[PDB]
C-alpha cells in the first residue's frame, strides 16, 4: 500500500516511490534566502477575517493533529497579498522537532524553527477543498514560525486538550477556538509557489510565510512533543520531527511582501 511517515523507511526521502510528484518542479518546503528574495511592489494587503470563525473538532490523524473548522460559508476566510479572490480557512496543524532547533519545514537562510503553523484554506473559486487541491492556485497556506520563548496565551486552548488526543485516530469536539490568537504582531511574508508537504504533495499550494515567529514556552512544546504517531496500544513512537526538509526551488522565485 500508500502507508507513509517520518521513519527511516517510509519517511520524506521515500515518498517518491508511492507519490511520484515528491520530485515535481513545485515541491515545499523551501529554503528563503533572503538576500534573492526581493520585494514585490505589486503584493496587495493581506487580509485575515477570523471574526466568525467556526471550529468544530481537533483530530490526531497520526502525522499531526489537525484543528477543524466550517468551511461551508466565508466566515473565516484569506484574501489580498498574492491571492486572487476568496481562501476558506478548513484546518490548522503543526510541524515540530524532538529539539528546538529543528521542527520548523521552511528555513530563513538555513535556520530551522523549533515548529512551523500551517493554517490551510481553499479558493471558492472551486467549490470544494477536493476540487480545489487539484488546481495550482487551489489552496493557499499561511506559514508561521514557532520559537520557544514566552508562552503563547492563544496556545494555550489547543495544548490543554493534547491529552485527549494522544494517538492515532483520536478526535475531539473543540469549539470556539479563535485562530487569530496564534498570530504574530507582524504580518510581513514571503510567498511562492509551492506543494503540500505530505502525501499526495500536490503542487496546489500558493504559500505565504511570515517573517516573524511567534513565541510558545518549553512547556507548550513539551505537550506537542508528548503526542504519539501511533495508535491506543500499539508499541510508543512519539509524534516528533513531523516536518519535511528543505526540497529544490528549481526555477521558482520568492517575493517578500516588504521593503
Ligand atoms: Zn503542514
Amino acid at each position: 500500500s500508500h502507508h507513509w511517515g517520518y521513519g527511516k523507511h517510509n519517511g520524506p526521502e521515500h515518498w517518491h516511490k508511492d507519490f511520484p510528484i515528491a520530485k515535481g518542479e513545485r515541491q515545499s518546503p523551501v529554503d528563503i534566502d533572503t538576500h534573492t528574495a526581493k520585494y514585490d511592489p505589486s503584493l496587495k494587503p493581506l487580509s485575515v477575517s477570523y471574526d466568525q470563525a467556526t471550529s468544530l473538532r481537533i483530530l490526531n490523524n497520526g502525522h499531526a493533529f489537525n484543528v477543524e473548522f466550517d468551511d461551508s460559508q466565508d466566515k473565516a476566510v484569506l484574501k489580498g497579498g498574492p491571492l486572487d479572490g476568496t481562501y476558506r480557512l478548513i484546518q490548522f496543524h503543526f510541524h515540530w522537532g524532538s529539539l528546538d532547533g529543528q521542527g520548523s519545514e521552511h528555513t530563513v537562510d538555513k535556520k530551522k524553527y523549533a515548529a512551523e503553523l500551517h493554517l490551510v484554506h481553499w479558493n471558492t473559486k472551486y467549490g470544494d477543498f477536493g476540487k480545489a487541491v487539484q488546481q495550482p492556485d487551489g489552496l493557499a497556506v499561511l506559514g508561521i514560525f514557532l520559537k520557544v520563548g514566552s508562552a503563547k496565551p492563544g496556545l494555550q486552548k489547543v495544548v490543554d486538550v493534547l491529552d485527549s488526543i494522544k494517538t492515532k485516530g483520536k478526535s475531539a469536539d473543540f469549539t470556539n477556538f479563535d485562530p487569530r490568537g496564534l498570530l504574530p504582531e507582524s504580518l510581513d511574508y514571503w510567498t511562492y509557489p509551492g506543494s503540500l508537504t505530505t502525501p499526495p504533495l500536490l503542487e496546489c499550494v500558493t504559500w505565504i510565510v511570515l517573517k516573524e515567529p511567534i513565541s510558545v514556552s518549553s512547556e507548550q512544546v513539551l505537550k506537542f512533543r508528548k503526542l504519539n504517531f501511533n495508535g491506543e496500544g500499539e508499541p510508543e513512537e512519539l509524534m516528533v520531527d513531523n516536518w519535511r526538509p528543505a526540497q529544490p526551488l528549481k526555477n521558482r522565485q520568492i517575493k517578500a511582501s516588504f521593503k
